[PDB]
């Protein structure tokens, strides 16, 4: 079925090319850029990982005027938005370079909407208004995530009526991502096995699909499943190999570039249920992916049982759904990974509430196969 397409950011990809930074914010500013330098907190990391200085000396190499708003937290406040708001405005600043990661970047974007507004940012994010334009902004990214640096999605949290919103929208879309794979050298190797993961769990997540007629969608999305299946564990074993490190980002990029995607209906149940566990426990997004993933597929593995076969197929080598699942989870494995809530110190405790919590409203989630609350602790009971 039908679909439309579009990312507007220009990716700059690879290493030792911090000049990059000054000449694309000549390019995508007014003439005589004067920017805002945003980044988290009073920029500590960045600053001894050493980025902060080399993203100082690109501004200066090319004479680019800049004044500097730290304090970003992790998830980012209206407050700080006002505040940046109001200095572009009275500083005429011409562009933002945000330096960090989604929590800076989603900070970035919604300054940069209302930077170019005559009222209230928070109504671009209450669906009150549409917003029409953005000063704009540009991305270094320092820590990989989710991919904010190439989406049209804002996450502010309104921390004195404490709401969460979600502003999307085209005008959104970063002007540029700087994308070097060296800043995953220092990611600790939990975290960093995590993102292997997170990676890997929204492609399954669009690839599981009732959706037909998808053979070239399906054909990237397993080369792109493949390569994170067998890079993987080899850049856990050598974290500061530029090839390894690479392949993984740019797999990254593929993923929630999205375009491989194209064409087909995304199933979130198994991002749901994590989203409860790691609601009431310490768990890492990633590492609770690893562990529900494997629980949904047993779970859901009669509904559609070719596109499994083609799975364990294409990605492990086997059409026996049972080993290829048993190989998934080896993989997780071996990025050392343990595989069963009970191994973290979760009961079977808050299943039933787990359950309750992720279905709201309904009475079912998912789409790929329509889960109610009894599956939903079924699934559990598979991962405890």
């Amino acid at each position: 079925d039908n679909f439309n397409y579009k990312n507007d950011t220009k990716i700059i990809f690879g290493k030792d090319n911090y000049s990059e930074i000054g000449k694309n914010i000549k390019i995508f500013s007014k003439k005589t850029p004067k920017i805002l330098l945003h980044y988290e907190a009073d920029g500590e990391l960045i600053k001894k990982l050493g980025i902060y200085e080399k993203v100082i000396s690109s501004l200066k190499e090319f004479d680019i005027e800049f004044i500097e708003l730290g304090g970003v937290v992790p998830n980012p406040r209206l407050s700080l938005v006002y505040e940046g708001i109001k200095i572009c405005k009275e500083e005429n600043i011409t562009f933002i370079l945000a330096v960090g990661g989604a929590s800076v970047i989603d900070s970035a974007k919604a300054i940069s909407l209302g930077a170019v507004d005559n009222g209230d940012v928070w109504d671009f994010f209450t669906a009150k208004r549409i917003p029409q334009d953005t000063l704009g902004i540009g991305v270094v990214l320092t820590i990989p995530g989710a991919g904010s640096e190439m989406s049209e999605s804002s996450i502010i949290t309104d921390e004195n009526k404490k709401q969460k919103a979600v502003c999307d929208t085209e005008v959104n879309f970063p002007k540029f991502a700087i994308l070097n794979p060296e800043v995953c050298y220092t990611i600790p190797d939990r975290l960093m096995a995590a993102g292997i993961v997170d990676i890997l769990s929204h492609l399954m997540e669009r690839y599981f699909t009732k959706s037909i007629d998808t053979a070239l969608s399906d054909s990237l999305i397993e080369a792109t499943m493949k390569i994170v299946i067998k890079y993987g564990p080899l850049l856990m074993k050598d974290r500061k190999n530029y090839n390894y490190c690479s392949q993984i980002m740019w797999a990254a990029t593929m993923a929630h570039n999205g375009m491989i995607a194209c064409g087909r209906v995304a199933d979130w149940a198994s991002h749901r249920i994590e989203h409860e566990i790691s609601g009431i426990y310490d768990l890492t997004h990633g590492i609770g992916m690893a562990i529900i993933f494997p629980a949904w597929m047993k779970y859901t593995k009669n509904i559609r049982p070719q596109i499994f076969e083609k799975f364990f197929k294409e990605v492990f080598n086997t059409v026996n759904i049972d080993e290829g699942i048993n190989k998934l989870e080896e993989f997780f494995k071996s990025l050392g990974i343990n595989l069963k809530l009970s191994d973290y110190g979760i009961t079977e405790e808050y299943f039933s509430l787990m359950a309750e919590k992720a279905l709201g409203n309904s009475e079912t989630l998912g789409r790929f196969m329509q889960l109610n609350k009894q599956d939903i602790i079924n699934i559990l009971n598979l991962a405890k």
